[PDB]
């Protein structure tokens, strides 16, 4: 069966209580594709998480943008996976590039944070990707692998987790990343998920774009045969989100 | 005039919405000393920050346990001193000794922080304190004053500050630090701040006590000379936090 179509918004570190009201409320009057087609989640600061899953549409669904790597306790200043099961809230955004690189997350570590979560019973979108230094290296293939080895080490079901690859060589460096180049990522990625965990686990996983996502591109990454839909930035706290969600439609 | 005791309580990353509600009644029913004797402060995680907010008596404080360094944006999962101010949040405790050691927080990292977090005008529970093998190599003095000069290097107004002292030496190892000990770190640092900074800000800032306290010691604490209140741990979540406030009382 095809892989469905997934759209994550992540709003990183912005919100007001104001603002988080106008988005919640465009989100809630958005006409999309149905559940079948599409399947949106949409990622506020912990401080807002009980706003957004108390007045988001039931079936828009709400993602933390990190959790502790293990159970709570003596760990001031971190959010618990148990904490979030407890406010209903489902996903959990890990290992984003943001955190890797400026708050110095390792891989092992965010493999760690991922079977933590799942095993708490969240669902994972976890980012891999690398750097501009990386991709010039050569080393694309090489630094995507590690990380990704990292979480599949540590992950014995794959069914609630979604990779999610950003292009960081792309995201403020003057490089535009091409639908070309993002697919050629995501097939490498799929093909060593089928060497290294299994095929049905390859051909099932959803494998999203995390790199810039417009009304100029959305359509031609969301039908590149590897990408099944991406994971968003900036655009996430407006109502272009909107029309990047409707790019799931293939009439 | 007498520097007013202060009593915070850290929830550490504990809680559900079930339990945080059982702890706003116990202390929304609590019968302690005036405003005008004691000052507190309670830290619950961020998802719960607008939930103690909106129900806890008005004459208690909140806390959050942490904020970012900077400005918001492109910062995933971490929560802003602006977002803070947005929810009405008044506190924030920062350089708590489980972000410096679990999360590698720099001295310096955390006097970027204060400096922001005043500037955007929060009020700050500031923590310093020495591991086991820093005291037993002879340094207490050494660490707590770097620790604090990186602080002081960055802040010009210390009227929204509050020092709080951690014995980490004393946290899980097998010690029991007295209030001698207490009050010998507690003047020790009040002088570096009167010869670093000036006599007016060391006799008006308000130094905590953040090791173990209870009912066994808390009297005894609370009356040494340089030791202004406490930042209370585990404890905070329970009953038992009443009674420390109530230590505040020198009839
Ligand atoms: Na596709
Ligand atoms: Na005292």
């Amino acid at each position: 069966m095809a892989r469905k179509f997934f759209v994550g918004g992540n709003w990183k570190c912005n919100g007001t209580a104001e603002e988080v009201k106008k988005i919640v409320n465009t989100l809630n009057e958005a006409q999309v594709p149905s559940q079948d087609v599409v399947e949106v989640v949409v990622s506020p600061p912990y401080v807002f998480l009980p706003l957004v899953k108390s007045t988001l549409r039931s079936d828009f669904f709400v993602a933390a943008q990190n959790c502790w790597v293990k159970k709570g306790g003596a760990f001031t200043g971190e959010v618990s996976a148990e904490m979030l099961v407890n406010l209903d809230i489902p996903w959990v955004i890990l290992g984003h590039s943001e955190r890797r690189a400026i708050l110095n997350e390792s891989s092992e570590f965010v493999g760690d944070k991922v079977a933590y979560a799942l095993a708490q019973g969240l669902k994972v979108i976890a980012c891999v990707g690398e750097t501009l230094e990386e991709r010039e290296a050569g080393s694309t293939m090489d630094v995507v692998a590690a990380q990704t080895k990292a979480i599949a080490d540590r992950v014995t079901n794959w069914s609630n987790v979604v990779i999610a690859y950003e292009p960081v060589w792309a995201i403020g460096t003057g490089k535009v990343a091409s639908p070309a180049q993002a697919q050629e990522v995501h097939d490498e990625l799929r093909k060593w998920l089928a060497k290294n965990v299994s095929a049905d686990v390859a051909a099932t996983t959803r494998i999203i774009y995390g790199g810039s996502v417009n009304g100029g591109n959305d359509k031609e990454l969301g039908g590149q045969a590897d990408v099944d839909g991406f994971l968003v930035g900036g655009a996430s706290l407006k109502p272009e989100f909107i029309d990047i969600i409707k790019a799931a439609e293939v009439k």
